[PDB]
């Protein structure tokens, strides 16, 4: 299968979307991921398409160009190919080690950074969605759930992203929306607890004691591996259950962890 300039060969993800392809660019001799998303699966979406495509940072996977034959079902989108995949799938075996869990939370924050300046909120923040880079550093990926905003903040309704990762405000009868950017520190800060464990800080496969475990558990630290007590710090920090008071990305890039 040939669309314009690219060669599509054999798939290497798939979700609800659709799926994720190798796409060869002979005119260039490098590859792609082309994602193939379904128009019935998805006015409002172009728009936002197009949002994503002006957005460029080393530590955000980037959107190459948009393809659309609109009196047909498919819409691809070409992103950078990097080829050793999500940094991490959790629950897995075998953690990373403080000192390279600090690497990859730099990554992040910075990222995150750039995009709460382009005013837009991820809201899937997680292991998975972070790719890792042929130059060591992770680039987040995965904007289907993302929400672009006006002002200082997000201010949001409905619940979106990954259960695991769902700061306990987003989760919780508040009678009242929440704030975008405390909903991606959160995630970050359940991301982190994932990079040093290997497994999430609220576990369960029933989705309403899933659900109680965030609103009403503290965080609990394995006794295995040991971790700093700085880390620790952070990570009760960017996990404060209270979205007013949960520290924010400036001050987390002052925290005496990430600059150490
Ligand atoms: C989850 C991110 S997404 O929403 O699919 N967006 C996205 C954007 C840009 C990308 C990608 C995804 C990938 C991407 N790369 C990738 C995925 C899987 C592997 C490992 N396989 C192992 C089996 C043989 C082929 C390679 C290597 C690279 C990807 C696709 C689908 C799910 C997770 C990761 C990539 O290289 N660039």
């Amino acid at each position: 299968m040939q669309l314009n300039q690219y060669k599509l060969q054999s798939e290497i993800g798939k979700g609800a979307y659709g799926v994720v392809r190798l796409a060869y660019n002979e005119s260039e001799d490098r590859h792609y991921a082309m994602k193939v998303l379904s128009k019935k699966k998805l006015e409002r979406v172009y728009q936002e398409i197009a949002i994503l495509k002006k957005l460029d940072h080393v530590n955000v996977v980037k959107l190459i160009e948009v393809l659309d034959d609109p009196a047909e079902d498919n819409l691809y989108l070409v992103f950078d190919l990097l080829r050793k995949g999500p940094v991490m799938e959790v629950p897995c075996d075998k953690p990373f080690s403080e000192e390279q869990a600090r690497l990859y939370l730099r990554d992040v924050i910075l990222g995150l950074e750039y995009l709460h300046c382009q005013k837009i909120v991820h809201r899937d923040i997680k292991p998975s969605n972070l790719l890792l880079g042929d130059d060591g550093h992770v680039k987040i990926a995965d904007f289907g759930v993302s929400n672009q905003f006006e002002g200082n903040d997000a201010q949001l309704s409905s619940t979106a992203g990954t259960p695991a990762f769902m700061a306990p405000e987003a989760i919780s009868d508040s009678g009242q929306s929440f704030s975008g950017k405390a909903l991606d520190v959160w995630a970050t800060g359940v991301t982190l607890y994932c990079f040093v464990y290997g497994k999430c800080p609220f576990i369960d496969d029933f989705i309403l004691a899933l659900h109680r475990k965030i609103k009403n558990e503290p965080v609990v630290f394995p006794e295995e591996p040991e971790i700093s007590e700085e880390l620790k710090d952070l990570i009760l920090k960017m996990l404060d259950k209270n979205p007013e008071t949960r520290i924010g990305v400036p001050d987390i890039k002052l925290h005496p962890w990430v600059t150490k």
